[PDB]
């Protein structure tokens, strides 16, 4: 691994997400449909039994699992639950009928997640599927099925392309399951259409990078931050805050935007930066109401908003205008500006963004 | 008005023994839970249940998330808990024979009522409201309803609302376990715990001046971290919510097994870390998480069972709790955290009363 033109490996890994996602899609999209034949000819038999999906993960992989739950329920109609592995492995849980256990890990050796999989064997799940970046790892070996993310090696201190490539795999599995259930073929068609557009969409907003870098300067004297999102963007806010905290040591936390009135609002003042992801969807007007709560309360707003969402930059509201994006890939797309934000704030504070050597 | 008490919040904390006893009134008979007030159609409905969906926000959400551990562990019933503002606007997968439970103090919370109304549209099996206000919209519009009998709260925050909601939820866990034919020892142990809970809280209140003294450590603090595992994780969440709501400290809660993604690097000597440590199967795991914090220099306030085996040191301050029946431990361990938040608020000069 050489940095090329990039100044840091984390920078390289964020900017290379278009190529990373195309690597994730290779051989898995054929004639406008999802092709998961790598799973073998025994997969469909199992997968079409599935009536429930249990996801186990931690950290950034838990956040990606949380996004996919919205997809599985809304697009594939399959009940889905996501749990932190360290809590699942020690608690007596209820049996869901015909449940598929999905594990998300980048290394495939994450102890609590692997411990959770080794417990699922004894509780009678239908089967297990590992979504992982390392072939031959324990989670892959010990799972019934496995789908590699093809993200390559990360040298940044936190995962960037590893998160978006997991989401990409999860979204392909949504499309495959939607077909296995006999749902309308248009669902798979629209998912595949969005995934095919996502690399170019990410390339489009990377042009906004130096805007994010300048706005990051506002974080120079701060050590708190608040991230807001709604719907399938709430886990993107959670991931944004995790990134900022892991890489910059800012006390960053995330809330579902419709819940500000339970604590956060009282602490919001002129010294609190509030970061919001605002796609142009059915939740936008409600989100604007939540954004106004923060604005009228003095918060310093940094809003990553679709370019036709109608926001106006004022003194305490800074708008980063995002290109249009297909709604099904919007959570993957809106993660990228938050990665850039954490990267730039980390460097401003003088913190390392790359692993030693 | 306050009687012997200083602030309404102090009164409401010190009275939760009474409050819990009021919540149990008429609902324990011959060692079993008696929810015949639900009406004669309740048992068919509840006997059908294969899944429980809980909708709430705020404090009632945290109570819902405690109950999820009970419904799954003790009744064997899959349970999901969701913030109402998120549920009402997403296209969700309806589980078979799903029971919608709403939790609300007022019975009028808009998003929660919207979620109930959507559940009818989506073909849920039925609905049950847990609430403190008879005749409210959530009560009238649900198939079944159980009042908490908590009374009125004047404190800026919710003290007896949370513990009395939990008490109702646990009685419902017991009822469901009998309906489903699970071992009668589950209901017996729940009933035994609930009967002992007011006395246990009274025993704990003797620690109030220890807690008051330790709260002086927070006078110059603006951050705090709350840790819990298992069914105490939502107790940590509620404790952090309290401290933030009434003391304006930036308080956060984490599952203690997850220090590894963020919290541990932010922990220093100026970071107070509050932990609830019941004597159960997770205790040895929790102690290792505590040791990770201690090694980071974090300064620990551990509310711990007297039989847990904790020794106070310079950086570890133990508040000894009585022995607590495990089924009511989440209810029990909330109260010292309420007292902590109360005393920190007073030391900060905040009002604790509306
Ligand atoms: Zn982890
Ligand atoms: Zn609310
Ligand atoms: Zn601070």
């Amino acid at each position: 691994g050489d940095k090329g033109i990039y100044r840091h490996y984390m920078q390289k890994e964020i900017y290379e997400q278009p190529n990373a996602i195309k690597n994730t899609l290779t051989g898995r999209i054929s004639h406008g449909q999802v092709d998961l034949s790598e799973l073998g000819p025994n997969a469909d038999e199992l997968l079409s039994k599935v009536e429930h999906i249990q996801i186990l993960a931690c950290g950034t992989s838990y956040n990606s699992g949380m996004v996919s739950r919205y997809w599985f329920e809304s697009l594939a109609g399959i009940p889905c639950d996501v749990e932190i592995a360290s809590e699942f492995r020690y608690r007596k849980s209820a049996v869901r009928r015909n449940s598929l256990m999905i594990t998300l890990s980048q290394s495939g050796e994450t102890a609590d997640t692997l411990a959770g999989l080794r417990l699922s064997k004894e509780l009678g799940y239908l089967g297990s599927l590992a979504i992982c970046n390392v072939p031959g790892s324990s989670l892959v070996r010990e799972s019934d099925l496995a789908l590699m993310t093809n993200a390559g090696t990360e040298i940044g201190v936190a995962s960037t392309k590893a998160f978006t490539t997991q989401l990409t795999v999860l979204l392909m599995l949504v499309a495959k399951l939607s077909r296995l259930k006999g749902l309308d073929a248009s669902i798979e068609h629209d998912i595949v259409h969005g995934l095919q557009a996502l690399p170019s969409r990410i390339e489009q907003m990377l042009s906004q990078d130096k805007r994010i870098e300048a706005l990051a300067e506002d974080f120079s004297d701060k050590h708190h931050a608040l991230f807001l999102g709604r719907g399938d963007q709430y886990p993107i806010a959670l991931e944004g805050a995790l990134k900022l905290k892991e890489i910059s040591y800012i006390h960053a936390e995330a809330y579902a935007a419709g819940e500000l009135k339970h604590g956060p609002l009282a602490l919001i003042d002129a010294d609190m930066p509030v970061i919001v992801v605002a796609p142009n969807n059915e939740l936008l007007e409600k989100l604007k109401s939540n954004i106004e709560e923060v604005r009228a309360r003095g918060g310093q707003l940094y809003v990553f908003a679709d370019q036709d969402a109608g926001f106006v930059s004022s003194d305490n509201m800074h708008i980063i205008e995002m290109p249009h994006v297909e709604e099904v890939i919007a959570p993957i797309f809106y993660t990228v500006p938050l990665q850039l934000l954490a990267y730039h704030v980390a460097l401003i504070k003088g913190t390392d963004v790359d692993q030693p050597r």
